[PDB]
């Protein structure tokens, strides 16, 4: 039922770049690009929460061909234009390292993607993943805890739930539950998809709550920079109350490291009612209601 491995690394789909647009506004940190690919001429289909592989050109330091890197799909199954013809990614350029020659390290696949030109042919594999799927139940509550590019699967869920053209295309999914996105980024210009996220909250105030953790602009009560874990702590009792509902799903996505703080916050909330969060969470994971993709 769920499409998986329609294309594999030995014989990838060759897609064409339609557009490559910047998501970090002036004054932000780093480069994150929204890249849309043309799927016509192949049979790549996918659903919300899945990933695709991209195989970048070139060889590694040992002269071996570069292998695929996975990227969370950032578009709904219908693509950004709701035409079933495209797929989009949300790609951050990876960079790092200290003063030792050569000092500048640029990630191979992310540099390739973030600098890619419209018209370029790209090797795509997948789709893959069954851990980040959105329930078919339109009355589900959906908690979304994202940092940076971890917004990608959240965009797929939220667009499907709330975009006019999506609602028109999906007669069997008219979302009437409650969704809450807690989104951590360093600056306001780094709020990926800010305008569209805020448009959704304005239009659906009873079905969508938007909470930011902006590290360079906000401080937690302890005086440290504000991170997602701090917002989860701030709203721990509330989030726990929602998690107790049999129909609530929670999604966590982004660079590894935020899970520990999230668990600590929820553990303290649950303990007040005699619940050991780590046990409850194991049961949630087994039930398919606790969804994590960190990298
Ligand atoms: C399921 C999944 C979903 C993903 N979704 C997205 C997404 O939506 N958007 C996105 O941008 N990325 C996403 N990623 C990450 C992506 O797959 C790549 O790993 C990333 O883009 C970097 O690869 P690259 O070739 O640029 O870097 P590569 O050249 O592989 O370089 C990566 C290497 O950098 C080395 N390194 C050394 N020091 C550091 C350091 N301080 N910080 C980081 N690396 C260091 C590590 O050894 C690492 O293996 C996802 C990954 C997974 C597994």
């Amino acid at each position: 039922d769920v499409p998986v491995n329609l294309y594999r690394p030995n014989a990838p789909f060759i897609g064409k770049v339609i557009s490559n647009e910047p998501l970090v506004k002036e004054g932000g940190i780093g480069i994150v690009q929204h890249i849309k690919f043309d799927l016509t001429g192949g049979n790549l289909k996918y659903i919300e929460g899945q990933s695709i592989g991209i195989i970048p050109p070139g060889v590694d330091k040992n002269g071996k061909p570069e292998k695929l890197r996975l990227y969370s799909i950032a578009s709904t199954r219908h693509g950004d234009d709701v035409d079933d013809k495209t797929i989009s990614l949300c790609v951050r350029q990876l960079y790092f390292k200290h003063p030792e020659f050569p000092e500048t390290v640029y990630g191979v696949c992310s540099t390739y993607l973030t600098h890619i030109e419209p018209g370029s042919e790209v090797k795509i594999t997948g789709p893959v993943g069954k851990e980040m799927l959105l329930p078919d139940d339109p009355e589900a509550n959906v908690i979304m805890l994202a940092t940076g590019t971890g917004i990608a699967p959240m965009r797929t869920y939220l667009w499907r739930m709330f975009k006019d053209a999506e609602r028109a295309a999906n007669p069997e999914y008219q979302f009437k539950g409650f969704s809450w996105l807690v989104f951590g980024v360093p600056t306001t210009p780094n709020i990926l998809y800010k305008e569209e996220l805020e448009e959704i909250q304005q239009k659906y105030p009873d079905n969508f709550r938007l909470t930011y953790a902006i590290s360079r602009e906000q401080k937690n009560p302890q005086g440290g920079r504000m991170y997602i874990q701090d917002r989860v702590a701030e709203h721990a009792d509330e989030l726990w109350q929602l998690i107790k509902n049999q129909k609530t799903h929670t999604y966590i996505c982004g660079l590894r490291g935020m899970e520990e703080g999230i668990d600590a916050a929820l553990s303290a909330a649950a303990a007040k009612e005699g619940v050991t969060w780590s046990d409850y969470q194991k049961d949630l994971k087994k039930a398919g209601r606790w969804h994590v993709e960190t990298y």
